[PDB]
């Protein structure tokens, strides 16, 4: 307890904690989180109370917490910006797409996750070996037809999904309560 601290790192789909000594660079605990997301140190940035982290300092110096929640941004830099449609759909481009758009009518090949609003994962096409459908074919659910359209191949969006865009009531067998906002991270890899 006197040494050591627990901190939350939030990526605003997940969060997940470290255990660190005080005294340990912050480094270590980014390197843990880049790894664990199979994600390179370059493209990741950190920010606690507002402030970007470096990581030669160390939970000391910045007078943490435990329990104080690091940010992680893995968004395009620029400033991220969150749609919000006609139909309560929310997305987010976290990677602008440089290659062919996704239109109503093509088959297209993705990769997903899926998390409750929790955090907890409900679904991914990585755990093992990519995601086809007829894109606005109404075969998957409404906040997927609906944002999906629009990406370009390349780019990653989350996706956030009021539960009448998603399984409603119903929820879906073992896997979706009741009533359920659905977060999910989209890459387009294929038109
Ligand atoms: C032939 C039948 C099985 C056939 C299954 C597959 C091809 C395998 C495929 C990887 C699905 C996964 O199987 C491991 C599993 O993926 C989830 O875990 C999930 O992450 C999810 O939410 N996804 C999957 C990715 C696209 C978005 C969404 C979806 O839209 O899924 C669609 C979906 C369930 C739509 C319902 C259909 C009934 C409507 O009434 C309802 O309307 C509310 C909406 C899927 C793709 C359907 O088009 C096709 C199927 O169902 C579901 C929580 C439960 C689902 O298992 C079934």
């Amino acid at each position: 307890p006197e040494t050591h601290i627990n901190l939350k790192v939030s990526d605003g789909s997940s969060e997940i904690f470290f255990k660190i000594k005080k005294t340990t660079p912050l480094r270590r605990l980014m390197e843990a989180f880049a790894k664990r997301q199979g994600k390179e140190m370059d493209s990741l940035r950190f920010l606690y109370d507002g402030i970007r982290i470096q990581a030669d300092q160390t939970p000391e110096d910045l007078d943490m917490e435990d329990n104080d929640i690091i940010e992680a941004h893995r968004e395009q830099i620029g400033g991220s910006t969150v749609v919000t449609t006609e139909s309560g759909l929310k997305y987010e481009d976290l990677t602008e797409g440089s290659g062919a758009e996704a239109r109503a009518g093509q088959t297209v090949s993705v990769h997903y996750t899926g998390w409750l609003t929790d955090g907890q994962k409900f679904g991914s096409s990585k755990d093992r070996n990519p995601f086809a459908f007829v894109l606005g074919g109404g075969m998957v659910i409404k906040g997927w037809d609906e944002g999906v359209q629009g990406m370009k191949v390349g780019g990653v969006r989350r996706l956030t999904i009021p539960p009448q865009l998603g399984y409603g009531a119903r929820g879906a067998g073992g896997v979706i309560p009741p009533n359920a906002t659905l977060v999910f991270e989209v890459e387009l890899l294929d038109v």
